[PDB]
């Protein structure tokens, strides 16, 4: 099936998934000087509070924190949202290098990884009905970049070793995403897509200005982890992103000048 390499990667992915070349595809480079500040945004309003992490599972794509969403315990509203969007995982992309690993670049510029907090509507009652959607998604994008370690991003580093190659799953209770936030929520949004397939263009993006910073150590663990399935060839699990796609009928609008 698709995947990162050169006969599965993202110039492959169009041929199973046509929406590849659709209209608003993720992710974009975002030109900071081209975004508009828009008055008319509300704040964002990030209520972690009540968030009830379960399990952590490798996919062979990239591992996914898997959070109850059987009641709104962790929701993303306010900003350019109309209504209230639940948690229901997030996941990293990677580079093989500190330089590389974002899918969403500011000016042209790639972090070393990229931190998707994914949240459905719940008008729409649950995940695989809100992917149908053009409003269906709400995706929280942070940079990391390299220096300072997050101290709570530590608790999901030391179980990567449970979940090594595809198909492995860890309980993974009590974790709580605050910690994986940083200072400001000032941000860029745009309408956009899934950035894996099936590519579908649901999604609400909200991609924060301030990236969080991650220890080399933090992110040389994430690059320990296996495409592969258990018992085959070792492919570490790196450059797992999608470069810039074409920004097409679309304007990037900030929530600060
Ligand atoms: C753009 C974006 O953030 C996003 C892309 C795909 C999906 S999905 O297809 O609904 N999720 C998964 O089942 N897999 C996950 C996701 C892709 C890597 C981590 C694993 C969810 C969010
Ligand atoms: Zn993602």
């Amino acid at each position: 099936h698709w995947g990162y390499g050169k006969h599965n990667g993202p110039e492959h992915w169009h041929k199973d998934f046509p929406i590849a070349k659709g209209e608003r595809q993720s992710p974009v480079d975002i030109d900071t000087h081209t975004a508009k500040y828009d008055p008319s945004l509300k704040p964002l309003s990030v209520s972690y509070d009540q968030a009830t992490s379960l399990r952590i599972l490798n996919n062979g794509h990239a591992f996914n924190v898997e959070f109850d969403d059987s009641q709104d315990k962790a929701v993303l509203k306010g900003g350019p949202l109309d209504g209230t969007y639940r948690l229901i995982q997030f996941h990293f992309h990677w580079g093989s290098l500190d330089g590389q690993g974002s899918e969403h670049t500011v000016d042209k510029k790639k972090y070393a990884a990229e931190l998707h907090l994914v949240h459905w509507n719940t008008k729409y009652g649950d995940f695989g009905k809100a992917v149908q959607q053009p409003d269906g998604l709400a995706v929280l994008g942070i940079f990391l970049k390299v220096g300072s370690a997050k101290p709570g991003l530590q608790k999901v580093v030391d179980v990567l070793d449970s979940i090594k190659t595809k198909g492995k799953s860890a309980d993974f209770t009590n974790f709580d995403p605050r910690g994986l936030l940083p200072e400001s929520l000032d941000y860029w949004t745009y309408p956009g897509s899934l950035t894996t397939p099936p590519l579908l263009e649901c999604v609400t993006w909200i991609v924060l200005k301030e990236p969080i910073s991650v220890s080399s150590e933090q992110v040389l663990k994430f690059r320990k982890l296996n495409f592969n399935g258990e018992g085959e060839p070792e492919e570490l699990m790196v450059d797992n992103w999608r470069p810039a796609q074409p920004l097409k009928n679309r304007q990037i609008k900030a929530s600060f000048k």
